[PDB]
């Protein structure tokens, strides 16, 4: 039609920022991309660096952005993970050719992406956004700080926040922890298992990620005990395939002599307690005069998890949802944002957007769902993707991709120790590679 070109800031050059830059460019917009680090890739850049505070609670601490540990492999098959128009297939020669590869293979994929779509060369590196303010007129000023202690600022029609949400930790509440004498850490600082050699380690977490770290630690630890509050029956349970790993429901009490008692009665002397309890949203740079808040991991209000109703479309967020396949979701979110900014498609009125968020909050409340699951969309994530695709006029998520997700979700819960290397959906792989031909 008669489109409109906007000048847009992108905050972050992880996977979300990379695809957002591409989708804004494809729709005719100009952009400035700010990346605090020295390379693109965000979380997928493994670093052995860890924060000086093992609990990552000291407010003046240096921040390490990545939470990856060294042996991490994807928890999704690579066919499922790729951008919709950029299949995450094997390289022509070399690399990690496994269906569930290591993090290095994902980073290489994002770097190839950044080159293929001309995004990488435009990222302003070592530019940390420290302040984002709305100007009288509806424009935005992004102020940034550089490596040398320099910095600057720039005005924008719109700002897309792509800063990730897997860096600022949240924690478990452990009874008696104030008198427990051992080592306490957050998994944000977990990298390698060797320093746990012959230690007794408690891992607190209910996700399959906590099981991954437990199995990694169990390579050297004397004993690994998982406190998994979603478990209610049959503990203490040995982990199949491991002689030195046990599953529990929850810590009942920690003691001054180092012992930890689980609800199932198991008592053990513990050297290390690791919180694998996840993260919180954190946008210290963002000044909205209270229009956007973060409250027990509810961000917003955000229309469709993206647009603050009062500030839409000049402010938007890519990659808020969790329990998702992230790369195609961020792709479709930023495709939607770009088409809105260009005028090719419309948003509802501010009042209608605000009513939609309120309706969603009341559905949650009428279903007993606590605040902190507001952006958890694991059950209907591809319906959400398809809603975005229909807004943009893009194809819907492939059926093989829905089915692969259900299959790996089932295998991850049933066989956490083997789902990455033993699978039975070769027929879905066949389908996926068929659709990949056109690219
Ligand atoms: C342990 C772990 C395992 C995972 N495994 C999988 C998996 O197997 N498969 C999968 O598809 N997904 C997985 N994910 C999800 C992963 O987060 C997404 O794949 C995706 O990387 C989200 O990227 P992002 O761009 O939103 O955030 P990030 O990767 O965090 O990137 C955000 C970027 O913004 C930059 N930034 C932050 N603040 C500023 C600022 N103020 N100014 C300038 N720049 C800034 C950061 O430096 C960073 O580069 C995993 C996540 C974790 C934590």
């Amino acid at each position: 039609l008669s489109l409109v070109t906007r000048h847009v800031a992108i905050i972050g050059a992880g996977a979300a920022g990379l695809v957002t830059a591409r989708e804004l460019r494809r729709e005719g917009h100009t952009t400035t991309i700010f990346e605090r680090g020295s390379s693109i890739g965000g979380t997928w850049i493994y670093t052995p660096d860890t924060e000086p505070d093992p609990m990552s609670q000291d407010s003046s601490r240096p921040i390490v952005h990545s939470s990856l540990y060294k042996s991490l492999r994807t928890n999704l098959p690579r066919e499922v993970m790729g951008f919709l128009d950029y299949p995450f297939v094997e390289k022509t020669n070399g690399g990690d050719r496994r269906r569930f590869p290591g993090h290095e293979e994902v980073l290489d994929y994002l770097e190839r992406f950044g080159r293929e779509f001309g995004v990488s060369r435009e990222v302003g590196m070592e530019k940390e956004v420290v302040r984002v303010d709305m100007e009288q007129g509806g424009k935005w000023t992004v102020k940034w700080k550089g490596k040398d202690g320099g910095g600057g600022e720039e005005g924008f029609d719109a700002v897309v926040v792509c800063n990730g949400h897997y860096t600022e930790p949240r924690f478990a509440e452990i009874p008696g922890i104030d008198v427990w004498p051992g080592k306490q850490m957050h998994s944000h600082n977990y990298r390698i298992p060797e320093p746990f050699h012959d230690q007794v380690v408690v891992i607190i977490g209910s996700s399959a990620s906590a099981v991954d770290i437990s199995r990694d630690v169990a390579r050297f630890a004397k004993e690994v005990h998982i406190a998994n509050r979603s478990i209610t029956e049959g503990t203490p349970a040995k982990q199949p395939g491991y002689d030195n790993m046990w599953l529990h429901s929850m810590i009942k009490i920690t003691h001054n002599d180092g012992s930890v008692v689980f609800h199932d009665g198991c008592s053990v002397h513990v050297d290390v307690i690791m919180h694998c309890t996840g993260y919180v949203y954190n946008f210290p740079f963002l000044n909205t005069n209270g229009i956007v808040t973060v409250d027990d991991n509810r961000v917003g209000p955000l229309y469709k998890h993206v647009f603050p109703p009062l500030l839409a479309p000049s402010l938007s967020f890519v990659g808020i949802p969790w329990k998702i396949v992230p790369f195609p979701l961020c792709e479709l979110q930023s495709k939607w944002i770009a088409a809105v900014l260009s005028g090719r498609i419309s948003l509802p009125t501010k009042k209608e957007m605000m009513e939609d968020v309120e309706a969603y909050y009341k559905q949650m409340e009428a279903a007993g769902i606590p605040k902190r699951y507001t952006h958890n969309i694991g059950h209907n994530q591809f319906d959400y993707d398809d809603w975005l695709a229909n807004e943009c006029g893009y194809s819907c998520i492939e059926e093989w991709r829905r089915l692969m997700y259900k299959e790996v979700s089932k295998n991850r819960k049933e066989r956490p120790e083997s789902y990455r290397d033993e699978w039975d959906d070769d027929h879905l792989v066949a389908q996926a590679r068929e659709t990949f031909s056109k690219f």
